[PDB]
């Protein structure tokens, strides 16, 4: 397991256009397009994204080229924010998964919100973080996502992604 399994079992991959949790257009890997409720701006959104005029379907390759740098701004975005970035540091790299994943699905402010379960997490009080993390919208609105993340933070092992 690693950060990109981990994320390929959350996000699911779909070649054409579909809607998020959330509703909001999305494709590839859970890769967002746009929080537009315009379709044809969801298209222009992929078209740029990838480089071509896209029937609003991509290929595998092009949805990892996508899930890749998403993955990736995920990293440099928790490294540039002042809240996130020691918590990063603190963790171990299954640890560190988690936080890049919730980054990936919450975006770097939203995480950064979570200021109790943070300092939880740099404290290494891992059943109270895990506690914490779960009194949230987002546990509330994808609480089978947020047991798995949950777990890994509490555990520091791939347990809930196991089978998967
Ligand atoms: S993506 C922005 C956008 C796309 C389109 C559906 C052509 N639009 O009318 C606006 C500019 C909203």
């Amino acid at each position: 397991m690693n950060i990109f399994e981990m994320l390929r079992i959350d996000e699911g991959l779909r070649l054409k256009i579909y809607k998020d949790t959330e509703g909001y257009y999305t494709i590839g890997i859970g890769h967002l397009l746009t929080k537009s409720p315009s379709l044809n701006c969801a298209k222009s959104e992929l078209d740029k994204a990838i480089g071509r005029n896209t029937n609003g379907v991509i290929t595998k390759d092009e949805a990892e080229k996508l899930f890749n740098q998403d993955v990736d701004a995920a990293v440099r975005g928790i490294l540039r924010n002042a809240k996130l970035k020691p918590v990063y540091d603190s963790l171990d790299a299954v640890r560190r998964a988690a936080l890049i994943n919730m980054v990936f699905q919450m975006g770097e402010t939203g995480v950064a919100g979570f200021t109790n379960s943070l300092r939880m997490l740099q404290q290494k009080r891992w059943d109270e973080a895990a506690v914490n993390l779960a009194k949230s919208r987002w546990y509330n609105q994808t609480p089978n996502r947020a047991k798995r993340v949950i777990t890994t933070f509490r555990t520091g092992t791939w347990d809930a992604y196991k089978n998967l």
